[PDB]
C-alpha cells in the first residue's frame, strides 16, 4: 500500500484534536489530521455545548462567533432536590454551535498549513521496535488505505479509545477506564412554548432519584431554545438513562414543545483522575481518550482544549531535542497536570463524596449555607477544598441531629488536599512512574474505604 511520511499524525478533530492541530500549526513541522466524520459533521458528539470563557483567554483560542455562539452565559442557577434551595453562581461562558466551531478551529489550522482528511479512519497501529511509529488509515472518501508514519501520534479518539486500545498492554498508555469512574449522558435540544426566563443562566438541577451519581441541566440555546439532559454514575445497574429522562424531563423542562424535537442521543463521560501517563514512545493521548473531563460537573470541552495546548508544547520540546521517547515527551504531563491534571485529581476524591451523599444531605446542607459561593468559585477552578472552608462548613453540620455522610466533610477535604499535593509531585521521569502510581491508588482505595 502507498507509504507517507508525516512528522504527527493526529487521530480525532474533536476539541481535543483540532485543538492541538491548531496550536502546532506554523511551526516547521508536516501534520496530518484524520477524523471518521465527514467534514459537516466533525464535532456533533451529544454534548451540553457549555464552555467557560475562561477556557478560550488561557490558550489564546479564537472566540466563537456569529453562528457559532447560539446564546451567551452570565451564570448558573442550581437547584436542590426539593427545589426549595436555589444557589447563583455568576461567570461568563457560551452556548456553543460546537460543530460549527469546531469545524472552524480545522478549517483555520488548515490555512495555516495542517493537512486535513475527513471520512478517514484510523484502523491499525503501527508500533514497531518497542515505538508508536503511525497507523494505518482507510480514506473512503478516495477508497484508500494508506500507511502513514509519525515520530509522534496525538490520540484524540474521544471516549471510545479506538486506537490506543488497540496498543499491547504492557504499555501505560492503554489504561482503561472503571465503569465506576464515567458517566453515561444523554440531552436533546427542543424549541419552548414560551420563552425562557433567565435565558443567559444554566440550570443544574441535584437529584439522586431522577439522576443518581449525577445531575439533570437546563441549558438554554436561546429564547426559545433549550438543551435538557441528564447524567447518571455508569456501572452502578441502573436502569437505561433514557428511562431516567423519558420518567423526569416534564418536572425540569414542562415548557418544552416536545414536537419540535431538534437533536438526541447520548455518550459515555469519563469522570476521574486523567491517565496517569498521557505520553508515551511516540505517543500523546488528549480529550475523553486521556480522561480529561472534570469529575465533578462533567465539563471537558474547556480542559480537551488544554491538553490539546500542553500536547502541542511537549511535541515542539521532543523535535527540538530529537527525543520522542516517553522521557522527551514527558513535558505533556508536567504542563497539564499543572493546567487541569491536579485539579482533576482532587475532584475526583470529591466526586466519589458527592455521588453517596443522599437527598437529604444536600437539601440540608443547601439550605443551611455550608458553604458560601465565594468557596464554591474557589472549588470547581481550582480544585481547592481549603480546611478553613470545610471547618467552616463542619461547624454547621455539626447541628445536624441525625446520621449522615456529611460529617466526614473535613477527612474529604483531607484527602483532596493530600492527593492533589502529590500531583504536584508527579514524576519527573517515567522510571519513576510505577512507584508514583502505586501511592495514588492508596491514596484512593483508602479513601473508598472511609466512606463507609
Ligand atoms: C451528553 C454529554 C453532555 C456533555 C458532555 C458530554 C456528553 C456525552 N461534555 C463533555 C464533552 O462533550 C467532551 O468531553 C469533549 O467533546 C471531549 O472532546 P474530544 O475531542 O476528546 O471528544 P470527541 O468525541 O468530540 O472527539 C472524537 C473525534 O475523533 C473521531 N474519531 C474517533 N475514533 C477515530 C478513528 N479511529 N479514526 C478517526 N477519527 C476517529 C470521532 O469521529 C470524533 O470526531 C460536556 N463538556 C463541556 O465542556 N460542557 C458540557 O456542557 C458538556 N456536556
Ligand atoms: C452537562 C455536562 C456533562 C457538563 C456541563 C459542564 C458545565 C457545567 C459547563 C458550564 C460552562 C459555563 C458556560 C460556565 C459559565 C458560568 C460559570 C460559573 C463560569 C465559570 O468560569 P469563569 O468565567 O472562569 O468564572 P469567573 O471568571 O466569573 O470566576
Amino acid at each position: 500500500m502507498k507509504e507517507l511520511k508525516y512528522d504527527v499524525l493526529i487521530i480525532g478533530g474533536g476539541f481535543a484534536g483540532s485543538s492541538a492541530a491548531y496550536q502546532l500549526s506554523r511551526r516547521g513541522l508536516k501534520i496530518l489530521l484524520v477524523d471518521s466524520k465527514p467534514w459537516n459533521r466533525i464535532g456533533d458528539k451529544p454534548c451540553g455545548d457549555a464552555v467557560s470563557k475562561a477556557h478560550f483567554d488561557k490558550l489564546g483560542m479564537p472566540y466563537p462567533k456569529g453562528e457559532e455562539l447560539e446564546n451567551k452565559i452570565n451564570g448558573i442557577k442550581l437547584y436542590s432536590p426539593d427545589m426549595q434551595t436555589v444557589w447563583t453562581v455568576n461567570g461568563e461562558g457560551f452556548e456553543l454551535n460546537a460543530p460549527l466551531y469546531n469545524q472552524r478551529v480545522l478549517k483555520e489550522a488548515q490555512d495555516r498549513g495542517v493537512e486535513i482528511w475527513d471520512l478517514t479512519t484510523a484502523m491499525k497501529p503501527i508500533f514497531e521496535d518497542g515505538y508508536v511509529k503511525g497507523a494505518v488509515l482507510f480514506n473512503r472518501r478516495t477508497n484508500e488505505e494508506l500507511t502513514v508514519y509519525s515520530k509522534v501520534v496525538v490520540e484524540a479518539t474521544g471516549y471510545s479509545r479506538s486506537f490506543r486500545s488497540k496498543l499491547p498492554p504492557e504499555l501505560p498508555i492503554t489504561e482503561d477506564l472503571d465503569d465506576k469512574d464515567a458517566d453515561v449522558a444523554y440531552r436533546e435540544v427542543l424549541l419552548t412554548k414560551e420563552d425562557i426566563e433567565d435565558h443567559d443562566y444554566l440550570r443544574i438541577f441535584f437529584d439522586q432519584e431522577t439522576s443518581p451519581g449525577g445531575y439533570w441541566w437546563y441549558f438554554p440555546k436561546g429564547k426559545n431554545k433549550v438543551n435538557v439532559g441528564l447524567g447518571i454514575q455508569g456501572g452502578m445497574g441502573y436502569p437505561s438513562i433514557h428511562e431516567y429522562y423519558k420518567k423526569y424531563l416534564d418536572k425540569y423542562a414542562p415548557d418544552v414543545d416536545k414536537s419540535k424535537l431538534l437533536v438526541k442521543g447520548g455518550a459515555l463521560v469519563p469522570t476521574r483522575r486523567p491517565l496517569y501517563t498521557m505520553a508515551w514512545n511516540g505517543i500523546i493521548v488528549i480529550g475523553d481518550s486521556g480522561f480529561t473531563v472534570n469529575p465533578v460537573h462533567g465539563g471537558g470541552k474547556g480542559s480537551a482544549m488544554i491538553s490539546g495546548y500542553c500536547a502541542a508544547k511537549a511535541i515542539l520540546s521532543a523535535f527540538e531535542t530529537g527525543d520522542f521517547s516517553a522521557s522527551g515527551l514527558w513535558d505533556m504531563n508536567i504542563c497539564y497536570v499543572n493546567e487541569y491534571g491536579a485539579k482533576q485529581a482532587s475532584l475526583d476524591i470529591f466526586r466519589r463524596f458527592l455521588q453517596k451523599l443522599s437527598n437529604d444531605d444536600i437539601n440540608y446542607g443547601m439550605k443551611k449555607k455550608i458553604i458560601k459561593e465565594e468557596d464554591l468559585h474557589e472549588a470547581s477552578e481550582k480544585g481547592d477544598l481549603h480546611l478553613s472552608v470545610a471547618d467552616k462548613a463542619m461547624r454547621v453540620i455539626s447541628g445536624l441531629g441525625r446520621p449522615s455522610l456529611l460529617f466526614k466533610l473535613k477527612a474529604v477535604a483531607e484527602s483532596m488536599k493530600k492527593i492533589k499535593e502529590l500531583y504536584l509531585n508527579y514524576p519527573r521521569s517515567p522510571s519513576s512512574l510505577g512507584s508514583w502510581r502505586r501511592e495514588v491508588d492508596n491514596v484512593l482505595t483508602e479513601f473508598n474505604k472511609s466512606l463507609s
